[PDB]
């Protein structure tokens, strides 16, 4: 009988954290055009441009991530609608740590916010909160192996209040990649376990920031026409389907701690 | 023919682990409290010390046949059951006092169990409030058995010499063993997010313990300093550990281990 496990194949296959290295998305450009003024319409629609922009990288991510093809389809469809703004609001710190020490809010390579564009942006304490993380990147000198892994976990960290429809495949993926950072951060058991709790109270914290980033983002969907705040189509799609949903309270959000 | 030299049978009846730490935990000691007497702080201190030196004596039997301590060299042995001891003791106190009395009073042994009037008595009233407040706890996540002995060993190899053991890598892989045990005993039939939270809630409490025991062996190594003025009496055992100890701790060579920062 021919063997069906292949021992080669299993040794050569790239582990989980390589592959997330291998499927990182190039750097979104925004199309930032200084003639503008640097009014919070103005401003406000970039970023909702530039974020429809990072979310069809996303999708693309998304289809090449390992264990992902394993849930449902209407599953995978839902994490990517759930956790969208976390995403987002993760790989900013990301950029922001790796590109410039975490001095700045590194959106695109063309558009970067100093203080000054945070106040015009009319979200000045969001832009605070989301350089927070950044700034705990710093202090916690986070790696890009680390990064990659905890990335997943946020695609994987809010579910719809009745369930998903493979509540078992959510599982075994969620386990498989948690088990990858607790790898990642292997000896000093002490050591291992206090970073791994700073790694996972970071995770816990982007909800709360995550919320108040959803609640001006649909205040100012709600409020488009007023605002002048303009949405490319990925958004409009990805909001007239999440505002109802969080709203009435179906985001369950998966703690650590 | 040639004998095999592995038993089939041998390695499938071997208990598991959480099952040996149920088999060799210690029968409850008795305190031989005398209510003829009064309940002075004198009185009431040198009972609980009487008690220890008879709770240690079941301790070093527990550690004996502690599954993977005999992995260790003698001499970390030794020090780890030194530097853990009042960790041990406060622990199990914490969890007589659940079982028996819903964490209601602290249960040093069947004859002497203290109401808040003995806890004034004892001259350690913010102490003993300290111990049941772990009581309290236990309650609160519902501490169960196999948790708790776990624990119970978690906290054996929780505090370590500044300079080191003779074998770190030998006791770094018994207390990832250990818990490795633990992270298994959490885990529910799944549902990673629960599971993950009463780890937390666990190490959480592991860690708790440190900053009560600091403040138990302060007081400890006090009253034997001044055990004469006082008129505490120690046991041969506790003299014998406390002699040890006191330099040692005294002079920062007690290193805690943490689960978090
Ligand atoms: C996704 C995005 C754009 C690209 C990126 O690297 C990081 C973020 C996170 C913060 C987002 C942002 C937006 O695109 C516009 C947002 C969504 C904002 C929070 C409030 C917001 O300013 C808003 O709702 C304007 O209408
Ligand atoms: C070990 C012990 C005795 C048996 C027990 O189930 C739990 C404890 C923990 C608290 C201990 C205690 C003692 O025995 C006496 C101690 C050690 C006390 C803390 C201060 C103390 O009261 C002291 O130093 C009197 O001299």
């Amino acid at each position: 009988l021919v063997p069906q496990l292949s021992t080669i194949s299993r040794a050569l296959t790239p582990s989980p954290v390589m592959v997330l290295e291998n499927i990182e998305p190039e750097i979104v450009y925004a199309g930032y055009d200084s003639s503008k003024p640097d009014t919070a319409e103005n401003l406000l629609s970039t970023l909702n441009r530039l974020a429809g922009k990072q979310m069809i990288q996303v999708v693309k991510w998304a289809k090449v991530l390992p264990g992902f093809k394993n849930l449902p389809l209407e599953d995978q469809i839902t994490l990517i609608q759930y956790s969208w703004m976390s995403l987002l609001s993760f790989a900013l710190s990301w950029r922001s740590y790796k590109h410039t020490n975490s001095q700045f809010l590194y959106f695109a390579p063309d558009l970067v916010f100093n203080e000054e564009k945070m106040h015009q942006s009319a979200m000045y304490e969001l832009c605070q909160g989301m350089h927070q993380i950044s700034l705990q990147f710093v202090r916690l000198q986070l790696t890009f192996e680390e990064y990659t892994i905890m990335k997943v976990l946020l695609l994987l960290s809010t579910i719809p209040k009745d369930g998903l429809k493979s509540q078992a495949a959510f599982e075994e993926m969620r386990t498989n990649y948690i088990k990858e950072l607790r790898k990642m951060v292997t000896n000093n058991s002490g050591q291992s376990w206090q970073r791994f709790y700073q790694l996972t109270k970071l995770l816990d914290s982007m909800h709360d920031l995550v919320s108040d980033l959803l609640e001006f983002c649909f205040y100012t969907f709600r409020e488009s026409h007023a605002l002048k705040v303009e949405f490319p189509a990925m958004l409009v799609e990805i909001i007239s389907d999440q505002l109802p949903k969080v709203e009435s309270g179906n985001a369950k959000p998966l703690y650590f701690h």
